[PDB]
């Protein structure tokens, strides 16, 4: 590509609410699309200090940053410069459900992301509202085509303070803004990690690494 470069920038804004309570976060970041790595600094702009586990937001904060091998069609890199959007549900085992959308465009060497996030029905004594989450385990996303667009599923898990896990099922639809070649069924393994943060998570540094496989 002369559109996808080895080093790219990111600018993002999330507006949302969790159990009815509104917030907004802005981010700037740097990524390496062919290496499948990115890093971003995130700042709470409205609705802080956030009254819920930051971990529920991190996978909403772009599969253009995934190392695709030569033998798997890369839906995401193909979609540029026009870009793509996604829509996602996240169904937690204790009944909390989050919906989110992202619209991703490209300006020069900077992806621009506009995210909406809405979470409801998190129990007041659950790990989200009590901030008892530690980190996401390594995740495997499974991607398949349906109705001319790309769909994906994952069975993800947060490790909890004091041990044990909290499970969440992610279901996503990715929609390219132009006709692109559609991929065969494949996987993406992801690792996401909050590298640093201040006391109430008003400032967070987040890293992600992703690699595709079909082997």
């Amino acid at each position: 590509m002369s559109v996808i470069k080895p080093d790219m920038k990111i600018k993002l804004r999330m507006e949302g609410a969790v159990n009815g309570h509104p917030f907004a976060i802005e981010g700037v970041g740097l990524g390496k699309p062919f290496e499948g790595k990115q890093s971003m600094d995130l700042k709470v702009k409205e609705g802080g200090p956030l009254p819920f586990a930051y971990d529920i937001l991190t996978m909403a904060f772009n599969r253009v940053f995934a190392k695709y091998p030569e033998n798997i069609v890369d839906y995401f890199k193909q979609s540029f410069p026009e870009g793509y959007s996604w829509e996602r549900s996240m169904i937690y085992e204790d009944g909390g459900i989050c919906n989110a959308t992202n619209d991703i465009t490209l300006d020069g060497d900077c992806y621009i992301c506009e995210i909406r996030f809405d979470g409801v029905n998190f129990p007041a004594n659950g790990p989200v509202m009590q901030k008892r989450t530690v980190k996401w385990e390594l995740s495997t996303e499974k991607l398949y085509v349906r109705d001319g667009v790309l769909k994906s599923d994952g069975n993800y898990a947060l490790s909890l303070e004091g041990g044990g896990h909290y499970r969440c099922d992610f279901k996503t639809t990715y929609k390219a803004k132009k006709v692109v070649q559609l991929p065969d069924y494949h996987s993406v393994d992801h690792h996401i990690e909050i590298i640093s943060h201040d006391k109430d998570y008003s400032n967070v540094n987040l890293h992600e690494h992703a690699e595709a496989h079909s082997e």
